């Protein structure tokens, strides 16, 4: 889903640990 692409992904939401 497009839910988890800030921190429920890791090399997609990476941005959530900047």
């Amino acid at each position: 889903v497009a839910r988890g692409w800030g921190r429920k992904c890791p090399l997609f939401g990476k941005n959530k640990s900047r």
